[PDB]
């Protein structure tokens, strides 16, 4: 693989270098302009040989890092834990505030910093590359795969994607709101005491590490659980639905619509069953087109739903890749980055549908739907699909944003968390510095790759479903709707699947939808179901958030410092240094008063005493948390009769007398005045 | 040379010896010197290293409490600190620029304790009272 | 017990590999001194309380049998 991956690049390298001798300013084709334009991107050979190797570096450094991560219980420092295994089930399925905020914090205090300084040296990198690629940043340099030209109508600019998106996304947060404040008001009854029903939701109890989803809080969310999920994994097994007939009924669901059959050596060359433990390969169902009309699935198939519908996406994928088989190599594959995917997971929300699996014998006939369980399929569907939209579209403004240099290198998490409070309505439990980077902690991140397309594959399908349901003739709610038997949709689905990238993407949208931009308005009318029930469940419930209440406001001591005054002149200057001999300060106060009130010897260090909005007048908040537990909360009672027992060596540290350095709730006193006889 | 002396050790060089003298400068109310108080020392030093290497050599070096070691404590309040490199033990900051790093800074160190230069001597850091002014 | 070079945390070491090895093959004083003290310093802080409790237990356990 190495070998034949090496010469595949060293060819493709050397015809870059050759594909520059015809310039774009005299090619009159499209098709060829644009395979030239395949072509001719430079990419990282752009950059001088020291600064590429940097690069390639950093790149492996980050990828290694974020895949052998470990994170340790302070209690046993001999077990720890990575991320795949062990982490993602502590934070998919512990019930535990405490455990799954040790495990968030540790995971973006243990990577985190780690990722800091080498993707500031990544960003650096990768614009320096893409400016010296004709590029204003690395980011336009991403946004340039939605670019079109030279069509006369058809044109699709770099700079209107940001648009498209913003726009459209201003017609979610109707929706989203409200299921925001339903989840809030369900996760409330299993973390008390921890969620106000004015603010955001803390970040770790969104059933996933970073929340990018939010499937796993489907059990604490569901609307209704007495009525059961519908579930033919069972009727399946009863039936003996081998790993061999689900492809056979997944092939005539896509003949049904007018689709070609599948290719003879398909079946012969397919892994779709687990080979044992004779033989080791991945499980990660895959589709691959070989060239030269030779399609394959990969796929460890056992008995269940899931890997049904999984397989109709990866048949949907194959489909999609056979159907462009005609056009020239560089032209075989979807219209942009979202395409492939959205064909894919439209074949496997048709086929998850009731009435398909009635129609096909795993459903019993004598089944009605109740609209209960409507509701619930609809909810546990937007957990998932309408969970990812504000996130997936704060990271890519973020990562713009930072490509852009719009914010300061000194300037990054006060801003990413400054975001996730407005936008997606997620706060962070405890306060992260500069030193933090949190959006490193994410895959696609850290490992360079772009993110806009989660969002955009998000819509398209959807516009894909409706205006397949519009020519089958569907009349009933879009969520219920079912494609098969519809020749129609299937030849207008396949008249943009051919097309591939021969043509611009917005043309291929025209050839579907029979519009030129993406649309949200087609996932709202899928939602909107759901939406309804969701006005009507929050009648009560204050719907939104505010962007000021955080789980650790409660127990925040206020300071406020007044150098210049109290100094004059001769006052030093308020930079981090000052800040790490406060925190000193303020932990050795805490020490003392455990040792001489309550006779414990608790070992508190600076990296206890965490500091949030910190301003310009130096004011800010701190609140110091256990030795090693970043759970506990040490009270706001006694950190105040702390502060008050040793206040005057913290007065003497800095040279302040009372009055310039205030804690805005512990008032001194002066001194009785003294009488005379 | 056959034998050995219990007195030499790979660290006795880069080796300031600090003495505090509490019950002569403060009289009464005097604190007693327990952990707490090697904790804000140590503290204290880690801060003047950090201000030494950001306002003189322009380097950003995130030292530590920890970085701070203290050896031969004794009743007297007398021991021996050096400091090592924030990751690196094997580096030592070398005496020369500890001890550039406490003048800087002595004052705060001073005020953190409420001693003045004659209760908190560093052996080898002599303070300077300040030029007397002549009138015209 | 395990170390990890602060450089890459991601890379540790056990005792009975790696760790012997550097002690018993390297010649950087830089290199030994990494892997001693932060030998004594990862397992010996572990070990403190545990051996005060063990200390106590066992001269109870001679005591009752007249030792
Ligand atoms: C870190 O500090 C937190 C406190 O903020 C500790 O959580 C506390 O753990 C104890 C021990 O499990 C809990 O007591 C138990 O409560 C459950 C709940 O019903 C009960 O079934 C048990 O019988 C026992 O009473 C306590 O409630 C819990 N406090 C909070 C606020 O969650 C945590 O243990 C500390 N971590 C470590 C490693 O010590
Ligand atoms: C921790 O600090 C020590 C210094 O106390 C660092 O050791 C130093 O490492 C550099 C880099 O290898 C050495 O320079 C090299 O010296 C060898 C010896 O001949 C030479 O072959 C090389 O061309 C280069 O000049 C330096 O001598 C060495 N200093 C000492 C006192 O050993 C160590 O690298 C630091 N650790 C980390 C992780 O940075
Ligand atoms: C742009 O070039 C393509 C590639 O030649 C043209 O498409 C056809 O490609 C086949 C196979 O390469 C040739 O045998 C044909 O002669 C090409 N032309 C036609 C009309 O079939 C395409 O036509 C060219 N487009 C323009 C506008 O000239
Ligand atoms: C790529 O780099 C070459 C020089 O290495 C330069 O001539 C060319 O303009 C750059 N861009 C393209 C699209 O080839
Ligand atoms: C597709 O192939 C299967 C057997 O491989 C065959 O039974 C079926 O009829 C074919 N499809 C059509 C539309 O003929
Ligand atoms: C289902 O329909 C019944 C009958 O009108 C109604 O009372 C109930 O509220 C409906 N529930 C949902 C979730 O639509
Ligand atoms: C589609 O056509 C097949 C073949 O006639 C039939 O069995 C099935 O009921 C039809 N409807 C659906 C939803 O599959
Ligand atoms: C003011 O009173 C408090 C106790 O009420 C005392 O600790 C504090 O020292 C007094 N301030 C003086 C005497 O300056
Ligand atoms: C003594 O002189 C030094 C420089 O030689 C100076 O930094 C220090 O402040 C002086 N002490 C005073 C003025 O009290
Ligand atoms: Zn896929």
């Amino acid at each position: 693989m190495n070998n034949a991956g090496d010469k595949w690049s060293a060819f493709l390298k050397e015809q870059s270098t050759l594909a520059q001798m015809y310039p774009l300013q005299e090619i009159q084709n499209l098709t060829v302009k644009l395979q030239l334009q395949a072509l001719q991107q430079n990419g990282s050979s752009v950059l001088s040989e020291d600064k590429s190797k940097r690069l390639n570096t950093i790149l492996n450094t980050m990828s290694t890092i974020y895949s052998t991560g470990k994170v340790c219980n302070p209690d046993n420092p001999q077990e720890c834990l990575l991320l795949e295994p062990g982490l993602n089930e502590i934070m998919a399925n512990s019930l535990d505030y405490n455990e799954r905020l040790w495990a968030w914090e540790s995971w973006r205090s243990e990577v985190g910093k780690q990722l800091r300084p080498l993707y500031e040296e990544y960003v650096v990198l990768k614009n320096e590359m893409a400016r010296a690629n004709h590029y204003e940043d690395y980011g336009d340099y991403w946004r340039g795969d939605y670019e079109v030209n030279g069509v006369d109508g058809y044109d699709y600019s770099r700079g209107q994607l940001i648009e498209d998106v913003e726009h459209t996304f201003e017609e979610i947060k109707p929706l989203y709101e409200h299921l925001h404040a339903y989840v809030r008001a369900k996760l409330m009854n299993a973390y008390p005491s921890y969620i106000s029903p004015i603010g955001c939701l803390p970040a770790h109890l969104l059933g996933d590490m970073w929340g990018r989803f939010w499937t796993n809080l489907y059990s604490l969310t569901v609307p209704f659980g007495q009525k059961p999920n519908i579930d033919v994994t069972d009727a399946m097994v009863d039936q003996a639905w081998d790993a061999q007939r689900i492809f056979k009924e997944a092939e005539k669901f896509f003949v049904s619509v007018g689709l070609p059959n599948m290719t003879q050596g398909f079946w012969e060359n397919s892994m779709l069953t687990d080979p044992g433990n004779v033989q080791k390969a991945v499980c990660h169902p895959t589709a691959w087109d070989l060239g030269k009309g030779d399609f394959r699935i990969l796929m460890c198939t056992k008995v269940t739903m899931d890997d049904f519908l999984t397989a109709h996406h990866e048949m949907g994928h194959i489909q999609y890749d056979m159907a462009y088989a005609a056009q020239p190599f560089l032209l075989r594959n979807g219209a942009n980055e979202g395409f492939h995917e959205a064909v894919g997971e439209i074949m496997s929300l048709s086929a998850a549908t009731p009435k398909h699996l009635k129609s096909i014998g795993l459903l019993s006939p004598d089944f009605q739907e109740d609209n209960e369980t409507e509701i619930n399929f609809l909810l546990k569907q937007a957990l998932t699909i309408v969970g990812t939209l504000p996130f997936t579209y704060m990271l890519e403004k973020w990562r713009w944003m930072v490509f852009k240099g719009e914010i300061p290198k000194d300037q990054w998490m006060k801003k990413w968390w400054e975001m996730k409070r407005e936008i997606v309505g997620v706060v962070e439990p405890v306060p992260h510095d500069e030193t933090y980077c949190d959006p490193a902690s994410l895959f696609h991140v850290s490992n360079d790759y772009s993110f806009i397309r989660y969002y955009t594959r998000t819509l398209y399908q959807f516009q894909f479903q409706e205006a397949l349901c519009q020519a089958a003739k569907h009349e009933g709610p879009l969520h219920k709707c079912d494609i098969s038997n519809s020749t129609e949709a299937g030849q207008k689905l396949f008249n943009m699947l051919r097309l591939g990238k021969s043509e611009p993407w917005t043309l291929a949208l025209e050839n579907v939808v029979g519009a030129k931009n993406m649309n949200v308005r087609p996932l709202l009318n899928y939602f909107e179901p759901l939406f309804t029930w969701l006005k009507d469940q929050n009648k009560n419930s204050f719907v939104g958030w505010s962007t000021d209440w955080s789980p650790y406001a409660d127990q925040s001591i206020k300071v406020r410092i007044s150098l210049k005054s109290a100094l004059g002149d001769k006052a030093y200057e308020w930079n981090d240094n000052e800040m790490y001999l406060f925190r000193s300060s303020v932990a050795y106060a805490m020490r003392q008063y455990f040792l001489k009130v309550k006779n414990q010897m608790i070992l508190f260090g600076e990296e206890d005493v965490r500091v949030a909005n910190l301003k310009p007048r130096i004011s800010f908040n701190f609140f110091v948390t256990a030795p090693k537990n970043v759970s506990d909360i040490i009270p706001r009672t006694e950190v105040e009769k702390a502060i008050r027992m040793s206040r005057s060596r913290i007065n003497d540290a800095f040279r302040l007398n009372d009055n310039s350095l205030e804690f805005l709730g512990i008032q001194p006193t002066l001194g009785p005045p003294n009488q005379p006889p």
